[PDB]
This record gives structure tokens, sequence and C-alpha cells, in this order.
């Protein structure tokens, strides 16, 4: 039911993203992005379909999906940007700095739990269950498995409509201007994870 | 070293017409909440600080408020999202141009893991800090001789490592980390007076 | 199960002509200061719930208050270190005749570690307690019904647990220790309220 | 230094006719079931002590437990926590108009996490007490000159330190809060001996 | 198969014509100064198994005691560190013959870090142990058919237990280290309850 | 599922002229000084095992020995390690020419944190392994199916997953680290059986 | 006054006692790996016999005579170690024993440091060193600093035995005490075995 | 006696030699953020060189001659962080090593402490400061109390060389510390490469 193209370096055209919104995921062989290449990246305008690309080992260029990145005009949504964004400048040289991120809102929404993740968000806010049997798999491999395209669809077919749900308990709550804020600085703090502080919180005590 | 001690408020703003100021306090403990606001202390770079008491239930304090809302001038700490978020709790209002020289030092000081005030006072300016009256009754009527003296140093020295610490930043290149830092800072503050002071928000958990 | 829905207060309390009520909360979590009262859910021990929608901001619940304030009327709850304090905390009265069944639990069900609500229902009731609900929008404007029927739950039983726990208490005569913890937790919900909630305030260290 | 040493009791109660009273007590250990009571140390705050030696097997003391019954003579501890325990088992009988000095500490010195004797005595007094003498044998027969010295420091100065901390306690508004703490520490004691004393009993887990 | 339930004690020792006895108990918890032996059970290996409430503040159990205090008769446990410190406390006899199936385990089955009695159990003998009546009210008046083959089933298997574990540590030439482990065991308990139970004896730190 | 059940040795080396030898081994526990080797599993890769029980005190294995040292065969392992260790100790001949598939894990498998052979098998090839048996009696005079199923089962994938392996320390290009890793490995087991166990010898600290 | 031996005691001709207080040194505190370099022996006169033991050493007879005696308590400070490393090396282990970090872990109850350092201190008033615990035990010829730290180790063990058993009889542990000596020299063999990080008697 | 240069040694008059000592100096411990400021080198012979590496510099050449000579041993003590280090800033990772550190846990198993000034203490009685480590090495000039700090570490790693391969040889472990050093450097690339904060040779 759910369409999902599948396509090879970048996307053929924006056609699908003349909008102000897109949702925006990866895999890659690992959580050390100077270590581990990004593999696949996932796009959702929150219209039911997914695109999942595949990216080359040693692809410099990816100029469609980087048009997407630097577009200030469109609100990059993401589960934990903060590694998307530090995976995404490192590997294509573009942060973008135009974000919005379920769990930080989580964080300042979902005061009730402790837990933040998106299969806990994606089933308490919208009754839908994710599976993340195939998160621990080769990412890298020439022809993904039927399982691993669902599974990467999956992670951005639902960022639309959580945002939406967020964006109406930071109104309720009156947190606007604190999670604005967040996201304002969330690009750097990726920066910083890629420049060495990824182990450091820079505005603890100790 | 000249210490002029006050009630209140400065009377004016007249040693103040700068580009920076060094901001401190002192407070009945670490939970702005709980533990009320007892000293703001202030210096130029000169050489020179003002101690002001605040007293119990100080709503206000117009001189040292217009100070802190000075867009033209910025303010410097040390470990600032603490006296941040005790001076916005106290009078209503949260600088937003700031410099910290906590931050600044993990930013730079990469050779290291110790970023105290004492530390870095010793390390960049050869200048011994005592932090012994730390835990003293900072809420006193009277400040003791050596609660004057310890409460000066703290804003003292703020210039000169706000001066090394931006040569640093720009020998590293990391001056557009840093400003980013700054900027978010009295969010960050604001999010410790709102419940968040145990939890980092951008962690993973 | 009969659950009357109510939005801000109890219409009366023709229901409560008794000597002991069940009381619970829900709300968005557990940081009094940050997270607000959202629901109140009472028992009469009957087989019956109250569960009363606070809206936010909202200042008074009269009569839900006056049960609060009523010394001749014990309030059960399991963990009323909490409760007490988001009541107290919201409008403006502790309840200072209390019956806390984990504490109950902690002074008699020494043959075991857990101490929760489900496991307590479980062991002593075969009652099933499903915590499901818990995570859940409890400020939503309307309630789902399977958040209304958690909230109810939460104080159906705690009468029968008050009940056994009771004869436990004089089996192994410590009667006169739990009311002096249930007569210091008032207190130790205020001291939470204050600013002390991480401070086990008899701990040597 | 004016400091009696009386074996097994008070001769008499003439040093004494005073409404607050300095106690203390040295032991085998922490751990009264098994660490006998050896010393206890009184000071009516004149700047003199009277240290009495406890013996093996001793169950009575008639004009100390008198002292300690009487309701109109308040027991000033540092952590009477453990020394009300030890008292109440040795001789039967649990002191319960008390005042504590750590637990008053813990209420007023928010600017700090040291709570003990020494950090105590330093900060509000300038008094210099050595902790030398706290590892030794307080059950042999003849107590060294430094032993009965160091007991009669840990009286000496309670009455000071209990003055200064009302003095906080009224200027931080807590009076009620310490006052309903000193009424539950002869429970939290008594919830000691029954093998309760590694539980706080009002924590959620 | 056949439990038989007693009050008090066994009414003989006709059963108990034997050179080894299965022991186990059941208590209010794991701490025997507070917690009170509710249950004895014995086994003698035949399939059969004994099941003694014990009544609060009993003192007297003369058949179970002559068990206990027989040096012809190994007593059999399973962490009987725990077992010999209550039964001890509880009648004042501390038996000297015993064998502990969870010490042997520790010498014997090196291939693995669970050695609890239910995992034994599977793997030396595939029976299935359940541990759900563990946590249940050992001092209720009349226990519960669950509650009484629960109790049953910690002695009926430990005859074999001890026979394969004894085959193991002949097998590895261990004999004699286990005979000195069997020989402390009492004093360990007793160490227990003198009041060393969270110290290990023998470690440097 | 062929496998060979032998007794002391391979009775010769015919299934063995081979390039790569998959093996593993059965003890009685980790500590090779204090658990001997039980069993010696083998497999060319053609999907059938040898197992070769290994008797308390033996001191040859001509035939499996001559494998071990073979410069021209690769010996394959799951956590060589702790293998070649036991072999070493055992037989006195540490292999030198070797291959790790949980060094290879760790090396290849960078998004994941379980280098498992269960977990490992699981993802690379969709093979079930049961690790059931590995906590049993390895010294028993008559293994059971099961215990001979599970030994055979840790050598008959190990030649795939080589393979597996291999392809992506060609991808990420690390062939060269892995195969100064497997140089290294047997030093690695030598410091482990000479006393340096639990350190890492390349740590700072 | 502290007399120094290669491999052996001349004889035993100051060892016709009760009790003899013991130590050893080593190259650390792994007996499989970590040699016997130095035993160290006093008949509690003040005195002391430093010993020497080359590395391969296999016997040492007057010792081991010694260790042997049934007759004669051998005292250390955390017997466990010494009784792993003397049995480990000669083959011969001790069973009448004293141990006063057992006694000291059974009456000095108003502490948690049972170190031989805070024993001293507070029972004799007496400063130990613990400068030269870390050198090179197996060094052909030892310095003076080493060979008086070596013997200051067993100069006190007679005067913390006599004041330990009197704390014992005062607090009625002497039967507690002696239970644990006898079980130590098999607590020492668990060690060797292959149980030294376990607690034999723990839960888990 | 310390002769510091700009950028590079000048010639290799001082190093015909059989083993040279090696230290770094650095922003900080991770390679890829903190820069590699000073390479201090000395013969042995009671002098140093201190080397100040400007920002961005990528050849050294003579220093990177004898870091590459095979015939000439690498001294250092950590050698696993100045291997890293050197191998990221000049592309060459030397292959001929001694490590202090490696040593010492083979030799000093009476001891937990292996810090450099520690081994120093005990095995040459020399005093080393630790005062200058944390200081701004990226300075264009050194303060007189940094070049004395960068040359003092490596000022004494011939002696504490002689010393370890002494123990190794007494304690017969030449061939297990010769191993360790082997794989020494793919321990450092491993770091480089993304694993510095696992042990690839552990269970989990
Ligand atoms: N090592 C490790 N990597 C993970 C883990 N979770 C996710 N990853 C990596 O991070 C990428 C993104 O995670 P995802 O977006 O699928 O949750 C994955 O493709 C995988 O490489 C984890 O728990 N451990
Ligand atoms: N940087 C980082 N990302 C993680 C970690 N664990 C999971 N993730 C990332 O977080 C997202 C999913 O985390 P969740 O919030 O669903 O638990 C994915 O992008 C995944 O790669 C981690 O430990 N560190
Ligand atoms: N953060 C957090 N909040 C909780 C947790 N459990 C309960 N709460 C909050 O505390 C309230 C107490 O309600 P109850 O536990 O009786 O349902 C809940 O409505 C919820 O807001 C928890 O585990 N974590
Ligand atoms: N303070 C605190 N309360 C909790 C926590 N988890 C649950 N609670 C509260 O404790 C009560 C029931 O907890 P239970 O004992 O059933 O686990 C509810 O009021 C619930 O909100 C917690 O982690 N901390
Ligand atoms: N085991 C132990 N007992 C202590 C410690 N500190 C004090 N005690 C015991 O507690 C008694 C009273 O303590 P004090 O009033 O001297 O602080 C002492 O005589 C001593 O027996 C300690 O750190 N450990
Ligand atoms: N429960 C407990 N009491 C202690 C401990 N240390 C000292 N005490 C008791 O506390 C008092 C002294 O504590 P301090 O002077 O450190 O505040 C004495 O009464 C002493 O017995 C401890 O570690 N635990
Ligand atoms: N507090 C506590 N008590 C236990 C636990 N397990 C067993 N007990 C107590 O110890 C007694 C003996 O345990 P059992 O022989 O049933 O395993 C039980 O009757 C019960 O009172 C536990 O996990 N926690
Ligand atoms: N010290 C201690 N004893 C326990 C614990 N749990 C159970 N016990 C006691 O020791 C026995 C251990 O049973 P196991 O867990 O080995 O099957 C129980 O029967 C009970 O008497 C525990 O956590 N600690
Ligand atoms: N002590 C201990 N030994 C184990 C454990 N797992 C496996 N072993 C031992 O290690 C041997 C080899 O492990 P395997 O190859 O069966 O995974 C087993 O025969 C068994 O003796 C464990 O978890 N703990
Ligand atoms: N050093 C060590 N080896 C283990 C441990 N558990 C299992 N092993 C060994 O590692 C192998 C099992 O590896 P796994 O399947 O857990 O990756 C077997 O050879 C087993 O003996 C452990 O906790 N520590
Ligand atoms: N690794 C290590 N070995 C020690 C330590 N303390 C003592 N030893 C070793 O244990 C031996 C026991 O002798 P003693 O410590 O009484 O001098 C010493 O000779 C020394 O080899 C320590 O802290 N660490
Ligand atoms: N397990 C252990 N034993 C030690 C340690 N330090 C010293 N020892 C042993 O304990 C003896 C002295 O004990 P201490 O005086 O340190 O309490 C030494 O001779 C040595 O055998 C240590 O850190 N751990
Ligand atoms: N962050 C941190 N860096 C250190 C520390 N010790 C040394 N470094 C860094 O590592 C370099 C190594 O030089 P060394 O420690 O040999 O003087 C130093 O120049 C310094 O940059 C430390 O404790 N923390
Ligand atoms: N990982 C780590 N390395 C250090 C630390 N301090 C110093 N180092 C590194 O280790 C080298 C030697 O340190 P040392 O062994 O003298 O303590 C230094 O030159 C530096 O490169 C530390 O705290 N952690
Ligand atoms: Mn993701
Ligand atoms: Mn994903
Ligand atoms: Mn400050
Ligand atoms: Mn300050
Ligand atoms: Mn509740
Ligand atoms: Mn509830
Ligand atoms: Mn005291
Ligand atoms: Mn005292
Ligand atoms: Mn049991
Ligand atoms: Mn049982
Ligand atoms: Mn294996
Ligand atoms: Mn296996
Ligand atoms: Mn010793
Ligand atoms: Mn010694
Ligand atoms: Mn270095
Ligand atoms: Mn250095």
């Amino acid at each position: 039911m759910t369409e999902i193209r599948v396509h090879q370096g970048d996307l053929p055209n924006l056609d699908n993203y003349r909008i102000d919104a897109v949702a925006v995921d990866t895999e890659t062989l690992g959580l050390q992005p100077h270590r581990d290449r990004l593999c696949v990246v996932q796009l959702s305008s929150g219209d039911g379909t997914a695109d999942v690309i595949q990216i080359a080992k040693g692809q410099k260029s990816a100029p469609n999906l980087v048009r997407l990145l630097s577009d200030r005009d469109i609100t990059k949504i993401f589960h934990f940007g903060r590694f998307d964004l530090a995976i995404l400048a490192h590997t294509f040289g573009v942060m973008p700095d135009v974000v919005f991120c379920t769990k930080i809102a989580s964080k300042l929404t979902r005061t009730y739990t402790d837990r933040h993740g998106l299969k806990e968000i994606c089933g308490e806010l919208l009754n839908v269950n994710i599976s993340k049997q195939q998160q621990s798999s080769d990412w890298a491999a020439e022809t993904l498995s039927r399982a691993q395209i669902e599974y990467a669809a999956s992670d951005v077919l639902y960022l639309h409509r959580l945002k939406d749900i967020f964006e109406e308990r930071l109104k309720r709550e009156e947190r606007e201007s604190v999670a604005k804020a967040c996201f304002q600085f969330l690009p750097m703090r990726a920066n910083l994870d890629l420049l060495g502080w990824s182990e450091i919180d820079i505005f603890a005590h100790s």
C-alpha cells in the first residue's frame, strides 16, 4: 500500500518536494561519522510515500537532495537530528540550518515519561507500531533487502504527523520560543560533534 | 583594589560606559527557586569592582538592570548559565548578549579537563584565586572583609580572560562555534528555571 | 464499574460522608512547579469512582478541597508524598490526615523489594492493574476511555489495600511506627515543594 | 577546659537545672545491637562538660535518664538519629524533645554539601574540632586525656550552634519545617533499631 | 507428592532415622532480628516432605531441634548461610553438620555464574522450580496450597543434588575444600547474627 | 548433519587436507589453570564436524596438535583468545596462523554492539544457534546428543562467517588491520596464561 | 637489629617459642606469576630475620619446619596472601595461624580502616612507612630501607596479637576469631586454585 | 642543554645512533582536533632537541627520516598516543619502537602506577614535574618552563629502557614485550580509524 521509490545516488528531481517541510532520515555503518559512511538517505513529503536514496561509498555529491538540505524556506524534520545533521554535513559539506527535531520536541512536551524514542512516540501519539529489527543490518549492501527498504521508509513516513502534534503541545504549554532556540542551536551541536566534542555537554558545569 | 559596596543598586552607570562588563552573583545556594540572590558584582576591567548587596525580596534594581538589558554591552561571566538564571529569576530580565569563560575554556583549553575559574586564572594570568568564602552566609546583613574581597575577585579578571580566550578561539577558528553557544546560553538558563536543570536537552538520553 | 467524570470539581459531597476517602492524581509529570495537576480521582470504597478534570490555571475546587482539609476523613494514597505535593501546590491546602499504602507496604511486606501499586494489587487482591495509560497526555481536553478507566482503577482498591495493611501493621506491632510516618508525610511533601525533593533529610550524607 | 569524668552516671543533676542540654555519645561502633554505648557526654553550655563512662552490661543511669525523659529540657545533638538509637536501646528511654544541628544545617546551609560537625564549627564559630580520637577504643577502662577532650569538645559548642541555626531558620522561615523533622527524629531512630536503618522510609524506591 | 503440614513441631522423628535431612525455611524477610521464622521444611529424600508452621513468639520445637543438634545427621541446605542464621536465632541451636548446595555449586559448576536453586534443578535434574510463592505472606494463619507445595519443593530435591555434587567434588578432587567450607558455614551465619552480615570477613577491604 | 565423535584424538588427518579449519573447545570453565579442556571440535566447512572428548590428565593429541601447528592451515575461531589459551595450556603448542570472527565482527559490524556468535550467525546466515548446552557438564564420560550437537554447531558455520567477514574487511579496507590483530592474538592468549588476563596491556591505565 | 640470610635460616635457635611473626615480599599479588622474594620472621624480641629467596628456589628446610610446627602459632597481617605464596612456593600450608586483619575486623568495629599502618598507629603509636612497598624485591642486594621496611612488618605483630586477644576476650568473640583462623588456610588454598575473586559464602 | 628548532631538525648529526627518545606535545588527546605542536628528541647524551611544529605543517623531512629508519629504535612513554599523532600529522607510522609504559606493565607487577613521573622516581630517583603539561603548547614562543618540561620527558627514556630490558630478561618476558611493541603501531592506527575507545581483544 505504501509507495516507496528507491533511487541510486540522488533524487531524479525535486518534483515531489515543492513543500514547506520535508522529513529526513539516514542509515549509516554506525554512529561514528568519521569512520562509518552514509549509506542511505530517506525523505518524505508527508503524503504517505517515501524516497529511499542509496549513497555509494566515496560519493561526494547529491545536488537535488543537497538543494533541499540548504533551502532555508524548507524545514527539515528529523527524529534526533543531532546525528543525522552530523553525518549529512560530514558527507556533503552542507549543514542544514532550518530544522525540527521530534526527540527534542518530545523531551520538551512528553514530560510524563522518560522514554523519548521514535518507537515509543509513534505508538503513543499515532498508535503506529514501528519495528527496529532492521536497524542493525548491513546498510552498505549493494542491494537493500525488502525489509531494510521498508524500515528505512518507516522512519520518515510519520514525522510530519508527529511534528503537528508536538507543535500543538508546544503551544498549549507555552514552550514555542524554547523549542525554537533549541532547533536553532541543533546544527551547531551537530557541528560540535564533528569537531571533537561528541562526548561533551558544552553547557554542563563539569 | 578599590571595591565600592552598595545597597540595592548602583547609584548610576558612570563607571559603565563600556563595551563589556564583568558580572557575577552570590546566593544562598544553587537552586534559584529556593536560594535568593544575595550579591551582584561588577567590574569594568579597570581593577575596581562594585559589590551590590541585594535585600531579601528585592524585586527591582533599575541601574543594574539597565546594564543587563543593554544589547550594546556584552556581559562576561564564568559559568553564566547559573548567573543568568538567578538574575532573570530575581529581576525579570534575561540578558542576551553574553560571553562565558567556562564555555570558552571548554572550547579552547582542550589539553585539560579542569575548567574552573581558579585553574584558569592560574594558568592564563598567574593569579591565585581563593575559594574559601564561596561557602559562607552571603545573605548576612554585613559582609565580612574576606567575603567582599572574594566577591570582587570573581569579576576582576574576566576581561583579561575574555581577551585571551578570544585570541585562542580565533587561532583555532572556533569563533562561530562559541558565538552560537553564547547565543543559546540564556535559553539554556531559561530551561533551568522552567524545570530542565538536570537534563542535557540535546542528549540521546 | 461506575465512573463519574466531572469538570473542575465534585458537584457535591453526597457520596463522601465517610471516614476514609481514596485519592489519586494525574499530572503532566513529576515536577509540580512545571507539570500541572490535570485529574483528581476519588473513591469511597464502594466500587465507584469520581474522576475530576482540572483545567489549566484552575485555582479552586471547593468540594474536593473540603475533603482534603477535613480532619475527620483519612485520605488514602499510594505514594502520597507525590499527590500531597501537587494537591498542596495547586490548591493551597496540604491534607494532614493520611494513610499511604506504599509506606505501609515498606513496613509490612518485608519479604520483598517491589512496592509498586501493580505488585501490591496483584499479591494482596489478585487484581491486575495495567500501567499502560500512565504515560499519556493527561492534559487532553477529552480523556480517552482507557485513560478514564486507568485513572479510576488507581483509587478503586485503596480501601481494600488499607484494610489488609492495617491487619499486618497490627500483627507485627508497628501501628505507632506507621502513624508517625503518616504524620510526617505532609511535611515530607512540603519539603519537596520547598526544594529538598532530592534530599533524604534524615540521612547522614 | 574543665571536664568532669564520672563512672556510670552523673553524681547528681546540680549542673543541669536548665532548659537545654547538649548530648553526645561514644560507642564501639555504628550498630547499636552489636556495639555498646561507652561514653555519654553532656554540657550545659557554660564551657564545661561531663564525660560519663558507661560500663559493659550497664542497664541503668538514673540521673542521665531523668534528663533525657524531661519534657521541659531540650536535648541538643549533632546527628541525633544515631545517639537517640543507642541511648534508647541501652537505657530503654527514647528522648522526644530534641534539636539536631545536622538537620538544621541541611535546612539552612544550602550553599554547601558539607554538614559534619567539623565543617559547621569552623564556619559558624571559627572553632577547630579535631576528629583524631574518633577511631579509638572508647571501651578502654581508662580514657586518655586526648579521648576525654575529644568527647567533651563534641558537646561544648552545640548550644552556640543551636542559637545560630535558630536565627537562620527564622530568617528563611523554616521554623515549622525544622520542628516537624525534630518531632519525627525519635521515630527515625526507632525505625533504625527495628531494622530499617538502610531504608529511607519515604523514598519511592 | 505427599506433604505433611504440622503446627509447631514434628509429632515425632519416625520419618527421620536417616543419615541426612533436607532443611529449608520460610520467613517474613531476610533480616532475622526483624523477620520471624514462619515455616520449616524437612524431607528425608523419599519424595515426601514435612512442612511445619512456626507461630509468632514460639520458643520451642523439640523434635525439629533434636535433628538440628544431632551430630550424626547431616543437614542439607541450599544457601544455608541464611537458614542456619534464622534457626539459630529462633531456637538457640546452631547446627554444625551441614552441606550447602549453593557452596557446592560454586565449587563444581565452574562453567557458569548462576548458582541459584532454580538453575541448578533445571540443569542437574530437569526439574522446574517455580519461584512465584517466594514473595507471599508466610505468616498467614492458613497457608495456601500453592504456598505449601512451593515450600515442600525446596527440600524434595536436595538429597539428589547432594549426591551429584559429591560426585563432581570427588571428580575434581575438591572434597576437602568443600568440607572446610561446610565447617565454617555455621560460623559465617553466626557472624551475620552478630552484626557482620555485610562483611566478607576474609577480604582485604 | 554428520557428527563424528572421537575419544582422545582424530584417528587421522584425511578429512583435514585443507587451507583452513574451524576450531572450538568446551571446558569446565573460563580459567585454564583450574578448568580442564574437555572437548575439541573441528570442521572442514563441508557441513560435517568432528567432536573429540579430551580425558582428564590427557597430555597429547598428536593429530589435532599437528593441525594446530601447521603454518599452512588457518585456524578459525570465534573469540580465539580463549580457545588458543586453553589449547596452548593443555597440549603445550600455541597456534599462530588464526582468523577470529569476534575480532572480525568488531572491525566490520560497526552498526551494532553485539558481537556474540549467536547474533552473528543470526544476522549473517539466518542460522539459529542455541546457547542452552553451554552451561552443562562437559566433563561427563558420555555427552548427551544435545551436547554433541551444540558442540558441532559452534564449528559448522565458521567457514561461512569467515568468507562474509573477509568481504567486509576488503570493502571497508581493513584487511591489514585485521591481519595485525590476528598476528598478535596468540600473544594476547599467552598474556592471559602468564597472568595478564584482566589487563588490557595497551590501555593507559 | 636485622639478620639477613640467603635462602634459609641457619638454624631455629631464635625460634623455640610459642608464636612467630611471619611476613613475605614478592613481585606482586599473583602467586602464579609473582615469585616469593623475601620472607621475614620475628620472635617478638625486637629483632628480625630477613630471608632473601632465590628465583627457582623450591625448598627452605628450617623455615618450612617452622611453618609446619603445629605447636607454634604463625602470626600475619592479612595472612590470606602470605599463606598462599608460602604454600605455592614451598608446598606446605601452615595450619596454626593468627591474622591481625581479621582480628581488627572483629574488634575495631569503630572504623573501616584495617590496614597495618592504621592499626600500628592506633594501638602502638608506631608510624609505619609504606614507601618501599612498591620496589624491586627481587633485587640481588636489598637496600637498607628495604631491609628495614621488611623487618618493620614483623617487629610489631606480637604486640598487636596480644592487644587484639584482649579485645576479643572483652567482646566475647574468641570462638568467632578461632573459626576464622581455622578456615584461613583453606581461604588461601581457594585463592591458589582459582577462586581468588570469589567470596565463597556470598549469595552471589 | 636544550636546542630549540622551528619546523624540523636542521640535520641528523646528533642522531647517528641505534635508539632515539621521542615525545610530543599537542593541544589535547584527540589527534583529529588537537594539532601536533612540539616534537622532542634525545640521543641519551643529556641533551635534547625541541622542535616547534606550526599549524598546518605537513612535512618535517629530517625528523620523518628518523621515524622511518628501521635501524633506529624509537623509545616512547605511552607511544600509543605519540605514534597516533605523528602518523596523523606526517603520514609515516614508525615501526621499530619501545614503550616504557608497556614495559612497566610487564615488569613492575608490584604496583598499579605506571606513569612517567612515578617510574622516574622509583627507578632513577629523578623528579619529574607535570605542571607545564596543561599549558598552551601552540604558543608562538614557548616559555622556559615549557621548553624544560618538554625536554625532561625525553631526557631519561634511554635509562628507563635499559633497566626495563634487564627486568624483562630477568623475568623471561622479552618475547612478550617484543610482540606488544610490534602491534603498537597498529594499536595506534586503530585509534586514528575510530577504535580509540575499544579494546579490540576484549570479549565485550
Ligand atoms: N552501533 C550502533 N549503531 C546504531 C545503533 N542504532 C542505530 N545505529 C546506527 O545508526 C544508523 C541510524 O539509526 P536509525 O536511524 O536506523 O535508528 C543505523 O543505520 C545504524 O548504523 C546502535 O544501537 N548501535
Ligand atoms: N548519536 C547517537 N545516536 C543514536 C544513539 N542511539 C540511537 N541513535 C540514533 O537515534 C535515532 C533513534 O533513536 P531513538 O530516539 O529512536 O532511540 C536514530 O537516528 C539513531 O541512529 C546514540 O547512542 N548516539
Ligand atoms: N517522568 C515520569 N513521569 C511519570 C512516571 N510515572 C508517572 N508519571 C507522572 O506522574 C503522574 C502520576 O500518576 P500515576 O502514576 O498515579 O498514573 C502521571 O500522571 C504522570 O504524569 C514516570 O515513570 N516518569
Ligand atoms: N518520585 C517518583 N515517583 C514515581 C516514580 N515512578 C512512579 N512514581 C509515582 O509513584 C506512584 C506509584 O508508583 P509505584 O509505587 O506504583 O511504582 C505514582 O504517584 C507515580 O506517579 C519515580 O520514578 N519517582
Ligand atoms: N565504624 C565506624 N564507626 C564510627 C565512625 N565514625 C564514628 N563512629 C562511631 O560512632 C561513635 C560516635 O561518633 P562521633 O560522635 O565521635 O562522631 C564513635 O565513638 C565510634 O564508635 C566510622 O566512620 N566508622
Ligand atoms: N549512619 C551514620 N552515622 C555516622 C556516620 N559517620 C558518623 N556518624 C555519626 O554522625 C555523627 C558525626 O557525624 P559528622 O560529624 O560527620 O556529621 C556522630 O554521631 C556519628 O556517630 C556514618 O557514616 N553513618
Ligand atoms: N526481601 C526479600 N526477601 C526474600 C527474597 N527472597 C526470599 N526472601 C525471604 O526469604 C525467605 C526464604 O526464601 P526462599 O527459601 O523462599 O527462597 C522467604 O520466605 C522470604 O521471606 C527477596 O528477594 N527479597
Ligand atoms: N543475602 C541474600 N539472600 C537471599 C537473596 N535472595 C534470596 N535469598 C536467600 O537465600 C536463598 C537464595 O536462593 P537462590 O537465589 O540461590 O535460589 C533464598 O532461598 C533466600 O533464603 C538475596 O538477594 N540476598
Ligand atoms: N564461567 C563461565 N564459563 C562459561 C560461560 N560460557 C561458556 N563458558 C565456558 O567456556 C567454554 C566454551 O564456551 P562456548 O564455546 O561453549 O561458548 C564452555 O564449555 C564453558 O566451560 C560463562 O558464561 N561463564
Ligand atoms: N573472557 C570472557 N570470555 C567469555 C565470556 N563469556 C563467554 N566467553 C567465551 O567466549 C566465547 C563465546 O562468545 P560469544 O558467543 O559470547 O561471543 C566462548 O569461547 C566462551 O568461553 C566472558 O564473560 N569473558
Ligand atoms: N600490584 C600491587 N602489589 C602490591 C601492592 N601492595 C603490596 N603489593 C605486593 O604485595 C607484597 C606484600 O608485601 P607488603 O605489601 O606487606 O610489603 C609486596 O611485596 C608487593 O609485591 C599494591 O598496591 N599493588
Ligand atoms: N587484595 C589486596 N591486597 C593488598 C593490597 N595492598 C596490600 N595488600 C596485601 O595486604 C598486606 C598489607 O595489608 P594492608 O596493610 O594494606 O591492609 C600486604 O602485605 C599485601 O599482601 C591491595 O590493594 N589489594
Ligand atoms: N585533556 C587532557 N589532555 C592531556 C592530559 N594530559 C596530557 N594531555 C595532552 O596530551 C599531550 C601529551 O603530552 P605529555 O602529557 O607527554 O606532556 C599534552 O601536551 C596535552 O596536550 C590530560 O590529563 N587531559
Ligand atoms: N587516556 C589518557 N591519556 C593520558 C592522560 N594523561 C596523560 N595521558 C597521555 O599519556 C602519556 C603519559 O602519561 P603518564 O603515563 O605519564 O600518566 C602522556 O604523554 C599523554 O599523551 C589521561 O588522563 N588519559
Ligand atoms: Mn535516524
Ligand atoms: Mn532510520
Ligand atoms: Mn559566579
Ligand atoms: Mn563568585
Ligand atoms: Mn498516583
Ligand atoms: Mn494513577
Ligand atoms: Mn556522636
Ligand atoms: Mn562524639
Ligand atoms: Mn531457603
Ligand atoms: Mn524455600
Ligand atoms: Mn568457544
Ligand atoms: Mn562452543
Ligand atoms: Mn604481607
Ligand atoms: Mn610486608
Ligand atoms: Mn608524551
Ligand atoms: Mn611530554
